[PDB]
């Protein structure tokens, strides 16, 4: 009944999921033509099957998005009973408002695209905005790394009981204040005027920077600077989604980060070799369980 | 080509918007039936016209919403060329997300109902979350009162060069900072750690502190923020809200609270609330709205109003 | 699998339904904020469940309609298998045509609204117009009170065998002539020119006024007048939907109605205390059975 | 900007409507293939034009319907600015409800097919049920022949001040009463209690009786109503129908029936049926239709025609 | 669970299907009113049933199309679980492109119509164009007569091993070259300049004309001429869909066709009496099996 | 009213189309983020304008597609009166059918994505299958390079009166014949019977042979067709393609192949490929595209361009 398919060569996360469910990933022929067009074809009958497509990681987002849409379609016109897009890291999630410009609302495009391509359900993790669930008309199950982060903090930061959870920017206030609350410790916040202002006490205490995403690590590196200048004992950076493109990896080592935690919503094995302070939290049991429960009609809200 | 209609009988804002465009409100026979059903009937041809329906400030939100939808539907099947909803205060806006709960995204529902009833355009003001623009597939012009607020501050708060722009919650951070940076002043941020206390970040000592939020309902939060701000060395406290809801004990909570003044736009009618509250000052947003309609209809840039008070 | 939720505090009808099916109504937190906004949240997992929301009665129709739409939505994005709106009394059912004006077709609005909010199916009773079923694209099961009315007439009106079933207005012709037929007795009809014209024989015989709805009872009171003037022995008024707002209750006692039957599609317990000629027909076994059969794939057309 | 096209070759009404607007029918190459498939091909640019397709009275309803849809689809993908269907007689209208049965709502289906094929507007006449306007989400201008009927009565029936306007069924009650009240005359109502008799309510004694229905198909009902009316003391009987279908034995049933006259609009072509039937008189509804198109295109009030024969 | 309904009186094909599945065709009342309107009503409860409507054959295509749409609708608002339109011969399939004119794309109209009327799935045979599957958003299972044709050719044409599969027009190139390939024999092609040009060798060998459709048989008759002129030993004509309207039947006998094969996607029993060279291939086991497999969640792609 | 925007920075075709209409390309801030996400931001009001977005020839199809969609979406919510996609070469066109496989109809998907992102019109050139026009419900103007190709042949191939127009595959038959008939010359057709040989039908002996296909990607097919054609007595071989893709070893395969010349339109930028390939000649299709936009906007017949090179 249930059938798990993967996206790009990124096959690690989808393989870890298929394991926890006692399945083999479905057979698919997936490639690019010489002239850049994505070519996919399902290697088995999916008729009347509850079908999961776990988004791929070969960096190239437009390539990954299209191959996702093509698989979702492939499956829909081949009479799969239901198709869930499993997108730990929601593409274009940061382009969710105009922001006073004549810019597009790209997350609403992507959302539309996933739906018209035929997705019946979405399973994602830590949406850059909670209102992105409102971009769809189909059910979205938005998972949190929150508990997996807390566990780690407690289990890895000796002084956590008197640490400060700091946000990279002004928009992150809500996310850090919740983590500050569950732990019962101080929060603070940074804001690029440039010059970086910090509000809240971080003197003589551990300072964990929490952000949902890192991309160039420009803001997150600087943030760590400023946190030293304001006399934080040590500075950690916890990012649910670790994208680390461009100069990121070298900017990280170069910074004072005691460590930089990520989830494996994005493949990290390559960047680890080039960065020793990186550590991963496995999110495959969280996605596997959300798949098993989405299938069975059992609750998912627990995992939250 | 242009035609403006009001909802209900809270017609002040409607009529001011119409005055400023040189127009009379369109004729509407609108009443509530014995069983609470709303009735509407366009007292005039709207065939091939560019129609605007302005959302009423009566108070009863579900009544008010049904009426808006009904007039939209009324005009569409009457062959209006285009129907715009002018909803200065967006209903169910504070309901834009699931919040770890098994709860509706009421705003996306309302978004949806506005769409199917036949709206082509929306013109709203200071959406509780910008992301609500993504709840539609039609265009949305989301206006800001920021410019007006800045103008109000500059011209009424002597110390505005040395003040502190404050968020009464964690969600409102970008909004304050954005004003802070423009006036080239400091910002502070109040977080409440529920049961049942509030924590302040950012220096407010010996400064004037201005509470800025997008909307104030019962005013339980802001009153407690006026106290915490004073406790932390604030010379005095201002509260500026774009949407003046002031339901339940709000008016009481305000007359008691240590606010120097509470300012609100007229996105929701205040005239009555003022009579019981001498702290309340009112920014007139009909010049913003009218101009937005005027531009919408002509094909002129509305973006001009995002930073520049007409 | 099946789950019944209620609307407003009106909890009597939905409780009667849940009983006949051997269920407890689902847990929900339903209220109004100080500033009039409806706030609902489902108190249990509805994932993969056939979900019934029985419309509420706290008079205020826009309040009741919205809380209905919000529950239908709540349920849809929480991955309920199917959501049926159970609306004995269809809101705005009288606003189903323009009627030569620039008026809205409100029943088509509401219909659209129920569908976009996510209803998969509608179970209703005595639609003010049969063509309101054509306002949807989803299945509608429209139930009749017809048989429950006939039974009552026969069982309560000694002279029924030679009575006359009269209509309040010209539009009711079809509904009364069917009831006149099943019983094999005379029909007649009234029409406000005002002055009220009556066509058809009512001299020396019982005269039962049948209408689908009563609101102020202005037309129905007058109708009874005229029926006396034309020498009806006694005058009954049978209304499937008893709304009785405004002066209705006092207009009723004040009138010669031997009695005024209603169904309990609307709560009547409060108006009964203020009106002794009122009697109710319980429609909960009809709605309960339509729910059980809609669930099971068994026929509903019988109940008709 | 305006362009009018006809369906099939029943082009009288089409051509009269075009004459009255000062236009020639657009060029259409329309034929039926060997296997019964319909072909259409717009013999001219319609790019950015305000197109009207008038529904043909050929007779074969499914043929006729497909053709209408095809021309609509043909014009839409050809970038017509707007496509209006002018369907004087709405197909499958008598199929607007389920009627306690497991039957289709064919009218809502047709409604749906008209929509997806790309119609933006409908202009129809005397919908069997007004509620069919709720089968669309696009605008519908539903025209009445009432005004014309009133005008026909006044000027041809000497006793119209003392007559009785009759419904041949229970469904047609509002329609008669509405005419009754306007002419300030009495109304009667015939109900048939199937097997197999008819029952009359309302005095018709020593009065002229006018049967008014929206459409007459085989005329089995109306003929039996002419007899029952005469039986109940009617001086004489008129039958007025907005849609003259007259299929099967209708023409026979009519020449035999005790009608003084049978009147019908030309919403469906009668010229041929007339030759075999000298009782048939024909109200010309092309001035109504043309005016409705003319207003539609200009942005003028169509409602003017609901009570006032142009 | 499964329920098969038929279209017009054409009841042979649908009866053959219902047999192979061990079912009786569903009860339906289907007629035309005196004024040409199609009147249908389902004679049984279809609630929660997987419903198949096998398109009818009473020649009149607009009549057949509408009665199809009406049945699909009837079923949808009566709460059938799923409705599959079974359309061996897709109506208006030749009107699938503009072709440089301001002509409609009728196959896209019909496709839209089937979908809005409520079809969830389509089972068809030899679509005039494969891209007609792209006219829908619902699954389409397009079956081939290809294998049934090959079998017949091999089993009926002694010299087939050295025969030539010829196409009537230039557009048929793809269809004939595939049949030429599976058999490993020559193909050729004809094209009306009129004067008919033939490309490819047909001298001294059997020449089978393959087309998806025949209508007047004007092109197919002429084609056979030309094939004689170019010295084909014998000429067969294989048409998946045999419509044969107008002068066709007389044009066929009058031509040199050794024989003219068809499928029974259209009723042929009447034209056989008037044409002895006609032979039919039964496609009912192919449609019956596609129905049984579409129901069961078992593969259909095999049949291909 | 009219406004033209380019995608990416492959702005030659865009700029030529704009030059020919007397317009400057609209202002666009378009860049790729660090994580490969595309950004777009319309540097100017498009409110109530008739906008055209021209598809870029960068190369990376999924990048290019996302960008197009994004600009479409960007303009729609910015209240553009109408948004047209001008996609000289339609992405995923060769993916229009299932081909007996469990494969996507990528073209119908792309069709769908173009629709939901908010396109009102498409203007494309030589769709791989005409049937792709049926993947939309909006209008599509599908242009032909046939006229230009005919004009190129007539004026560069001396023997064009005696030549043979060839299809490199079975699918391309109608396309060649259509050119064959117009020039009143013969046609031939190459079929490949995969593993691994090609079979020719139609006399090419002692004639000039012109390979005509709609697109050429790696050129593996056409090179092998140049050889087979020469083998079968062709004086010499021309290859004409409307869409010059030339990826992978194409440029190599071409310099080696016995083509007298390879011709392509500039639907995809060739300037760079030319420098490495002296066989490549380039038909300029911006006069066709501009004219198509010019007509689209005015309401003039585009069909004029289907047979007549402006």
């Amino acid at each position: 009944n249930i059938k798990i398919f993967s996206g790009s060569s990124h096959q690690d996360l989808s393989q870890k999921i298929a394991d926890r469910l006692g399945l083999e990933l479905g057979k698919v022929v997936t490639k690019k033509f010489s002239n850049q067009e994505t070519c996919v074809t399902i290697g088995e009958s999916v008729r009347g099957e509850d079908v999961y497509i776990v988004q791929s990681g070969c960096g190239e987002i437009n390539d990954n998005l299209m191959e996702l849409l093509i698989m979702i379609n492939a499956c829909k016109i081949a009479s799969a009973s239901r198709v869930t897009a499993v997108i730990p890291c929601f593409p274009y999630a940061r382009q969710d408002k105009k922001d006073k410009s004549r810019a597009p609302i790209s997350a609403k495009l992507v959302a539309n695209m996933l739906s018209v391509a035929g997705a019946d359900h979405i399973i994602t993790m830590d949406l850059h905005a909670s209102q992105i669930q409102g971009f769809f008309d189909i059910p979205v199950d938005n998972l949190y790394a929150e508990p997996a982060v807390l566990k780690w903090i407690r289990e890895n930061i000796s002084e956590w009981r008197n640490c400060t959870i700091v946000s990279p920017d002004a928009g992150g206030a809500k996310r850090v204040t919740s983590i500050a609350d569950r732990l019962n410790v101080d929060f603070a916040l940074i804001h690029k005027e440039d010059r970086m202002v910090l509000v809240g006490d971080v003197k003589d205490r551990v300072a964990i920077l929490v952000d949902d995403m890192a991309d160039t690590c420009g803001t997150i590196c600087h943030a760590a600077d400023k946190l030293l200048s304001a006399g934080a004992t040590r500075v950690y950076a916890i990012l649910t989604h670790g994208i680390f493109s461009g100069p990121a990896i070298s900017r990280i080592n170069n910074a004072c980060f005691e460590a930089v935690v990520v989830t494996n919503t994005i493949p990290q094995e390559d960047k680890m070799k080039h960065c020793s302070k990186i550590q991963v939290i496995d999110i495959s049991m969280i996605l596997a369980e959300a798949i098993r429960r989405t299938h069975n009609g059992e609750s998912v809200s627990y995992l939250f």
